């Protein structure tokens, strides 16, 4: 029940819509799999606020074989500084290999989006970048 109509009245109270809407589009139009979300965030109960996000899976040659590895997407309206979050949510069966960028918080924290700037920032790269990391060797294993 989240068309595209209803996207643009959710994503509506952001700042870079035409942004935050090209940008979501373009990935979830190009990996024909990340499905559009909507959760609203809240501050201590102080205070809510409306925030999309994408949760998905992305194929991966793995052991000779394909596998999928999970990733969720956060987005946000101007702050702290612009560039949309990153975040991993692997299944019960899937974990969380430790490394450089896949932290124990299921973050993705990459040198290569620490240190991004636009005009090259249009949300497909940011998950071009995994699909290389993890096309190497992936960290949501589960060590079989």
């Amino acid at each position: 029940a989240v068309s595209e109509s209803q996207l643009k009245k959710m994503v509506s109270k952001y700042k870079y819509r035409d942004l935050t809407v090209r940008e979501t589009v373009n990935v979830i139009t190009l990996y024909k799999d990340l499905k559009p979300v909507l959760d609203s965030y809240v501050f201590n109960d102080g205070s809510s606020r409306e925030l999309m996000n994408l949760t998905g899976t992305i194929p991966v040659p793995y052991r000779g074989n394909t596998y999928n590895i999970p990733i969720c997407l956060w987005l946000l309206d101007t702050y702290p500084y612009n560039p949309p979050i990153c975040f991993v949510k692997p299944t019960s069966s899937m974990t969380i290999k430790t490394g450089k960028h896949v932290d124990a918080n299921g973050k993705i924290y990459l040198p290569y989006l620490h240190e991004w700037k636009h005009p090259q920032s249009d949300l497909l790269g940011l998950i071009q970048v995994m699909i290389v990391v993890f096309g190497d060797e992936p960290p949501v294993f589960s060590r079989p």
